[PDB]
Formats: C-alpha cells, sequence, structure tokens
C-alpha cells in the first residue's frame, strides 16, 4: 500500500482526489497539502493530514517530503488557461518553478509522480479531430506552453534519471464539490449553477465549439489507475485520455432535459472561445485504454443527473 | 539603421556576429554584453561597446536595455547539451529566466528580439531526414526541453503581445575564431587542430552519425537577413536552417581530401554519442529559403579548405 503525497490539493481536482484516495488507502496513508488553508466549509477541513505548504519554497516542500516518505505523489499546481493569460508570471513562477521542485524531489526520495498536462497543451497544428497522443504541439496559451514543458521535463527525468513519471493530458474536468480555479472550460460547472439559481448564465465559449470533458468519478478512477499500473505496461510517460466532448449548446441541452426547465445564456465571447478554438475538439486516447484501461462509466446525461442532485446538497443552492 | 544588442556575446556565435555587426552597421550602432569579459587575446578584447551583464539579474538586464535603447536584440546566453546534462539546475535557471527577462524586455521597450534554438530541440520522432518546421517535438537533453519551451514563449510573445520575435533552428557551427570545447559538435573544431597539429583526434561522436552543420559565414548571413526582413515577409516565427549534413568519417575524408595526408581518428564513447544519435540527419529548410532568402554557399570541402587556412593564422598552430 502506497504512501501518497497530494500538493495543490484543495482544488477541484484535490478536493476529490484527496477523499478518493483517503478512502482506498486510508487516511494514515495519505498527507495533502496547499499553499492556503482549508476554508471552514471545505469538504477537508477538519481531517488530519492536511498541511500549508507553498510548493514555491523548496525547503519547506524538501522537508515535507523528508518526514512523510511518500511513494506516490500528485502535483496539481497550476495557475490554468484563462487565469494564466491574465497573471502570465504567477503562471509562468508555479508552473515552471513547482514542477521543477517536485521533480527533483521524485528524484532524490525515490517517489513516483504524476504531474497532470491538459489539452491545452495543444494548439491549432495539432489535428483537432480525435487528437493523437504524438503530433505537432504550438499552444497559443502561457499555461500550454509550461504544460509542453512539463511533459518534457517529466519526460527527461524518467530517461536521464529513471523517474517514474507519469501523466495525462486531462480535458475540462466537471464536478460538484470544490469551484474551478480559471479553466475555460470552467463555464460548464457555472452552467449548472445558473439553472439551479435560475440566473442568466452568460457563456464566454460559444455555441458549437466542442470540448474533450470528463466528469469527476471517471477521472478519480483514471488517476488511480494510472499510479497502480506495473511499470512495464506503460508505453509512454503522458497519455490523452477523454470521457466524451461537448459544445456549450450540448451542454445546455442535456440540462434543460433534467430540468424540465429553460437555461438563460447569453453568449458573450471572452477570453475563453480564442483558447478553446484553438484546441481539440475530441482525443484519441486508444493508447491509454490498451496500455491500464482507462475507461469511462459517465454519459452527459448521466452527468448532468448527478452534478444537479449533488450541487444544492453540496452547496445548499435550491434544488429540482 | 538599427541600435543592436547582444546578450551572451563573448561566445562562439556572439564573437563573430558582434564583428559582423559592427562592421555592418557601425560600432556606435552595435552594443556587446556577456556576464565574463574578454580575454586578452579574445578578438572583442579593449574595444569600446563591451558591457559585462548577467541576464539572470532582471534589474541590470531592464538598465542597460532603457539606457542603450535597442531596435534589434540577439539574445545568446544559454547552456547547451552535454554542459546541461552534467548541470541541469544552471541550464533551466539560465535558459529559461534570461529568455523570460528578454522577452519581457522585448515587451516593454518595442524590440526586434532573436534567440536561437537549436536541432536538439528534436527527438528521435522528429522525422530525422529532411526534418520539417513543424514535426513532434521529443529532445532528449534538458537543454533542448528548455529550448522548446523558447522557441514556444517566444511564439506566445508575438501571438499574445504582437513581439516581433524571430528565431531559427541552428545546426551545428563550425567556425575558426574559438578554441573547440567539449560540446556536442565540438569535435568537428577539435579534429581541424589535431590535423594541423599531427595529433590524434580523440571523437565521441559515432563515425557514421550524420548533422546538419553549417559553417560561421553562412550562419552570419542569416542571422542578419532573418533581422532585416520585414515582418511582412515572415509566416513564422521560428525556422529551420541548414547548410549541409556531415558524419565525422565526411570529416576526415574532406580534410584528407585538402591536406593529401592522413589524419588519426579514435572513436570512443562519450556524453556527445547519444545525444548526437537523437538529433536528425537533415533538415528542411525551405521555409526560410523561400520567405526569408535563407542561402548557403560552403559545402564540407570548401569549409575544410577555409578552416585549415585560418585556424593556423588566428591561433597560430603550424600550416601546410
Ligand atoms: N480542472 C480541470 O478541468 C483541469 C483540466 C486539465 C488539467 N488540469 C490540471 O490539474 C491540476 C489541478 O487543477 P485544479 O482544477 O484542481 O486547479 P485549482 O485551481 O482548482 O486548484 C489549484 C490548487 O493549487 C493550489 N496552489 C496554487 N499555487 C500553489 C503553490 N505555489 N503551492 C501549493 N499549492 C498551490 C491552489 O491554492 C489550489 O488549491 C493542474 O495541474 C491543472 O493544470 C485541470
Ligand atoms: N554554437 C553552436 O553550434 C550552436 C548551435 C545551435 C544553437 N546555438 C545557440 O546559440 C546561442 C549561443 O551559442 P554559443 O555556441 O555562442 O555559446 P557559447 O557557450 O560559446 O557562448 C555563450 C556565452 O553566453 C555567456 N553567458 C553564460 N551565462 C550568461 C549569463 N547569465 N548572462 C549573460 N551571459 C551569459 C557565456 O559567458 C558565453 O560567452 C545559444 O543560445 C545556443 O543554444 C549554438
Amino acid at each position: 500500500m502506497p504512501r501518497v503525497l497530494v500538493t495543490g490539493a484543495l482544488g477541484q481536482i484535490g478536493t476529490d482526489l484527496s477523499l478518493a484516495l483517503r478512502d482506498k488507502f486510508g487516511a494514515d496513508s495519505v498527507l495533502v497539502s496547499d499553499v492556503v488553508e482549508p476554508g471552514a466549509k471545505h469538504p477537508l477541513a477538519g481531517l488530519k493530514g492536511v498541511e500549508k505548504l507553498d510548493c514555491l519554497d523548496s525547503n519547506g516542500f524538501e522537508k515535507l517530503v523528508k518526514e512523510f516518505k511518500p511513494t506516490w505523489m500528485y502535483h496539481l499546481p497550476a495557475i490554468m488557461s484563462v487565469r494564466g493569460e491574465a497573471e502570465p508570471d504567477l503562471a509562468m513562477d508555479i508552473n515552471v518553478n513547482t514542477t521543477r521542485y517536485a521533480l527533483e524531489l521524485a528524484r532524490k526520495y525515490n517517489i513516483r509522480i504524476f504531474i497532470p498536462s491538459t489539452i491545452a497543451a495543444f494548439g491549432d497544428k495539432c489535428g483537432k479531430t480525435m487528437t493523437k497522443d504524438d503530433t505537432i504541439m504550438n499552444p497559443s496559451t502561457v499555461y500550454g506552453v509550461t504544460k509542453v514543458y512539463t511533459e518534457l521535463l517529466g519526460t527527461w527525468y524518467r530517461q536521464k534519471y529513471g523517474v517514474d513519471f507519469r501523466s495525462v493530458r486531462l480535458p475540462g474536468i466537471i464536478s460538484a464539490a470544490t469551484l474551478p480555479g480559471g479553466g475555460a472550460t470552467d463555464y460548464a460547472i457555472h452552467m449548472y449553477h445558473s439553472a439551479l439559481l435560475q440566473k442568466k448564465c452568460v457563456c464566454p465559449v460559444l455555441p458549437y465549439e466542442s470540448l474533450p470533458m470528463m466528469y469527476m468519478p471517471d477521472t478519480l478512477n483514471s488517476l488511480v489507475k494510472i499510479m497502480e499500473a506495473p511499470l512495464e505496461k506503460l508505453t509512454r510517460t503522458v497519455y490523452n485520455i477523454t470521457g466524451f466532448s461537448f459544445s456549450p449548446s450540448e451542454l445546455r441541452f442535456s440540462i434543460e432535459r433534467c430540468t424540465d426547465r429553460t437555461i438563460e445564456v447569453e453568449y458573450v465571447e471572452g477570453p475563453a472561445q480564442k483558447i478553446a478554438n484553438s484546441w481539440p475538439d475530441s482525443l484519441d486516447d486508444s493508447n491509454a485504454r490498451n496500455d491500464w484501461g482507462h475507461q469511462v462509466k459517465y454519459d452527459i446525461d448521466m452527468m448532468s443527473e448527478d452534478m444537479l442532485r449533488q450541487i444544492p446538497i453540496l452547496h445548499g443552492l435550491p434544488s429540482l
């Protein structure tokens, strides 16, 4: 049974991943950390093994690793696509420097290390229909740039020092628990909240812009699964994974089918649209499926039913 | 007429580029900077317009730019392939951080900025014959990883802010002006010296490993030409350029054909071997030819004749 460190743990992915790890391996085997402390209403508030650590503080990062002696690490902090275009110096600092520290710690302390990539590592030359694992990578966002740097550096660590670096290119992730941190796919979660609150939703992505997406329970399954795989079954360090693709107009229809209630949606093209337009419409994830058994249970309507149930319970929005 | 700033200017490229720029534009038009001073025998020793600057010092780099007001910048400092693998923290510091500051300055002060990339930005999935401008980039060295980041970040600056960022992927560059160090293609400059000295050459590169390469006067021509082009002529930010390809054993036959003597080469194992083996055999530079008139005069024998004439004149080794 592994000892697992999650850094950047209080955000969208980290909140549910931390709970799932704890459930599967037991709380004593999981330590999580974030630059901020949890609010009283955060799901990880009041739990043991939840620490304050700025990953840019490389001494504090080493101390924590040396004390806990993880065998696995999920290194999650990054400034994402939309927010990075508005805060590019913070993105370059966090996404490049915390990654370099994390990899050197994986090398020095023998850790299997996962650092997520993203569909934002692609740009407009990738071949946007059923995008392959190996293709031209020309990101149009600083976030995307720093994620291609992530993939390549991690792979270099694997080749040069035998560091067990693993990654997936995550699609937009949908969940109910913790609000998203500023990607171009944040509209999808907000659309649900707009429908439940009966407020107008202003969508900055255009109505027919299809993107690869996935619901959180499939994501968690894959994040765990890729880490448990024997190193011999892996043919590459970085895998595309997807759940299913959708556009905003498709998601809106899914939500109105479940609520029996028109959502009001004004498309008013923001930063997210130009960014999303440079990304894949869909991904080919045959390598992940073949090598380590990436699998998806949820479709768009299963997800929307679950989302529409969870959000009122978790956030006290109105129900139905 | 431009006001040109060259950073990392005392090296192999910088030394001869700085001379060519001062000839073409006038010494008062050109400012050369480096983190070291020129040695007593350096071609730039004693001249005006030679400043000392550590480009890792963001504030001092901004001061120099404020004071001189360049319209063009050639940003040249980097840790290259063999030294990068031995000192990767230095490479990641220099190659990423100085590049970020350079681009920021080009943004803030309206500078046309050239930062070279390299054939080391490619790895074994590039398509090693006549490698294309847009292909899979999977570099096998930390240097190479940092240069993909350089290309992508530079390009983002161009897209996001309209910075007039220009780059070529330089092949192995051969010149007489500087003494052969321990770099990966530095074997070729070593062989010339051994031929003149009638010593044996110790070559870590496999005998038949073809690499793209170029002789300096062609390099100088293209480095100036790409910066003179109107922006409207450029269809891209990063171009392949090559001179011609050769292997160590081709270089030896060339040197033999010129000197009418047998020269001695011992092929050994060394870090350069595996690095070189991961790089392209030849490059397609048709974009660079068509857009801005990249042109190559020299072939191997013309270079060998010249090198065998120049090294004795500049370094005072035995001639003929
Ligand atoms: N959510 C998505 O749809 C999506 C898609 C693709 C890739 N990803 C990647 O997954 C990762 C996690 O994303 P997420 O959505 O949970 O993001 P998030 O923004 O919701 O969470 C980021 C967490 O990192 C923490 N953090 C920020 N800077 C830190 C620092 N210096 N030190 C320590 N912690 C720091 C933040 O406080 C936050 O709790 C990132 O690498 C992101 O690129 C997410
Ligand atoms: N020479 C080649 O065959 C070749 C091939 C491909 C690409 N390039 C690229 O050309 C550029 C220069 O290559 P070169 O061969 O002249 O290198 P070089 O190593 O001969 O010279 C580099 C110079 O940079 C200086 N420098 C190092 N750190 C610095 C700092 N912090 N601040 C300011 N200056 C610093 C060094 O003192 C040295 O004078 C690099 O970007 C290299 O990647 C070179």
